[PDB]
């Protein structure tokens, strides 16, 4: 159903003017439309923005909007890129938000960057494998994103290929989306206690042991989720993938494989052929306490030794 008239001009809270175009991806992702700056020209298929629209009473869009307003300000992101000497940062840029009435109902809208394909479509097109080169290059950039959001008091809790999108104009740049169930683990620098939060489940195959135990996600959980993603991307499989309707089984399997990472490597890889950097990554994440700040540069260094081992380097090429 129609939130906007096609081609309509909408003004955000900061009085910036935008034009609304057609819904994205045959309406497969819900109420998300192409958007551009207000101009005499119609919004084309090459629009640089999207507008997401939900009823004002939608909890997830409010959570997401708050994350975006607090940590995705364009200048704020650019400053981080400059000061950390990054090529880019995969955190979508926030362009504005407002309230829009239609048919006597109140809607919230948010203007964000427009990306290309999600990684899950590309993964499936590649018979559910990424090369070691691709996985190490993806994971280095996701460690940059996680360090960023963690340093801005948030954890994502749901890293996966469907939440990773390529830059529309650059296929070597990957961005992490979906902050609707993101968790502010450290409001004003005070870490949440090890307990439930009045609900961040995550995706069952990739979620953290912390999440399965019913506690609020923290930084170690995000790094654990990326670990499971890396194995899924390399091998096409996870050991517990046939028992995804039994959370108890999934949690039990993850707990057992955390206690014995050698047995996880033996299970997931051909005998005697497991990538050492994946094992070292999981061993390092296992050592994190619930409230502990990760050493993100140590984790990047572990993955860089992986690139050295295959005769490569971090040249920012995702090889997709
Ligand atoms: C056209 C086109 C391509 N395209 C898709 O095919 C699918 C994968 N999606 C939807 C995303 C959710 C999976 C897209 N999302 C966005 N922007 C965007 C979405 C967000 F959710 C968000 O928070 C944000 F900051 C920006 N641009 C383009 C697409």
């Amino acid at each position: 159903a129609e939130q906007f008239a096609v081609g309509e001009i909408i003004t955000d809270m900061a009085a910036a003017a935008w034009k609304v175009g057609l819904p994205i991806g045959q309406g497969g992702f819900g109420c998300i439309y192409l958007a551009d700056m207000n101009s005499s020209e119609s919004v084309g298929s090459d629009a640089p923005c999207v507008v997401k629209v939900e009823p004002s009473d939608n909890g997830p869009l409010f959570t997401e909007l708050k994350f975006y307003q607090r940590a995705a300000k364009p200048e704020q992101i650019q400053k981080w890129i400059r000061t950390r000497k990054l090529k880019y940062l995969g955190v979508p840029k926030y362009w504005g938000s407002g309230l829009h009435d239609k048919n006597g109902k109140s809607y919230r809208f948010m203007i964000m960057d427009r990306f290309g394909s999600d990684l899950q479509k590309i993964y499936e097109a590649n018979a559910k494998r990424f090369s070691r080169k691709t996985v190490l290059q993806l994971s280095l950039r996701i460690l940059d994103i996680l360090e960023y959001i963690h340093e801005h008091e948030y954890v994502h809790g749901d890293i996966k290929a469907s939440n990773l999108l390529l830059n529309y104009k650059n296929p070597d740049q990957v961005y992490l989306v979906d902050y609707g169930l993101a968790y502010r683990y450290c409001p004003e620098g005070v870490h949440k206690a090890y307990a439930a939060d009045p609900c961040h489940d995550g995706t069952i195959e990739f979620t953290s042991i912390d999440a399965h135990n019913g506690v609020a996600p923290s930084r170690r959980g995000d790094l654990e989720i990326l670990g499971y993603c890396m194995i899924q991307w390399l091998t096409g499989h996870l050991p517990w993938e046939d028992n995804l309707k039994d959370p108890k089984y999934v949690r039990d399997s993850k707990i057992r494989y955390r206690e014995n990472i050698a047995s996880l490597m033996d299970k997931c890889f051909p005998a005697a052929n497991a990538p050492g950097e994946i094992a070292k990554y999981m061993e390092t994440v296992k050592l994190l306490d619930y409230t502990e700040k990760p050493l993100y540069e140590n984790l990047r260094d572990i993955l860089l030794q992986g690139l050295k081992a295959i005769g490569s380097k971090d040249d920012g090429k995702l090889d997709l």
